[PDB]
């Protein structure tokens, strides 16, 4: 499963939904084997709507618990265009290419912050539903 769907997924024990502790959940970065899918082809205008999307404060602490400390405190921000984009604004969209999309999950393990319910992932595939679409 995508490093994106890490942002997305709360517990699913219908009691844990008025903790603020029901996301984003605890990934065992000792047990989540990663995997890189490089087939997914870069566009910037489909990124640059994903990162408007997700909630940063979980990108950090999920990429932290999976070896990634080098994202900034603060969500990147771009202008409103792609003809506006800087080389180094593109530099930015591309390593978030890699970490949330091209990065997978293919084994792994992760829990609710709040009730300590232990979720899988096999196959790349979590035993917790995935939502149809992603928002917060
Ligand atoms: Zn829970």
């Amino acid at each position: 499963m995508k490093f994106l769907t890490t942002n997305f997924l709360k517990c699913s024990v219908k009691a844990c939904d008025t903790s603020n502790d029901n996301f984003p959940l605890q990934y065992d970065g000792s047990k989540c084997q990663l995997v890189q899918d490089e087939s997914i082809e870069f566009n910037p205008e489909f990124l640059l709507n994903i990162v408007d999307r997700v909630d940063w404060p979980a990108v950090l602490t999920v990429a932290a618990e999976l070896g990634n400390n080098a994202l900034p405190p603060t969500k990147p921000s771009f202008p409103s265009s792609i003809q506006e984009l800087t080389d180094d604004d593109m530099a930015i969209l591309n390593d978030l290419h890699t970490l949330l999309l091209q990065t997978s999950i293919a084994e792994g393990e992760m829990k609710c912050r709040n009730c300590g319910h232990i979720y899988y992932i096999k196959n790349g595939i979590p035993n917790l539903l995935l939502p149809p679409h992603l928002v917060h």
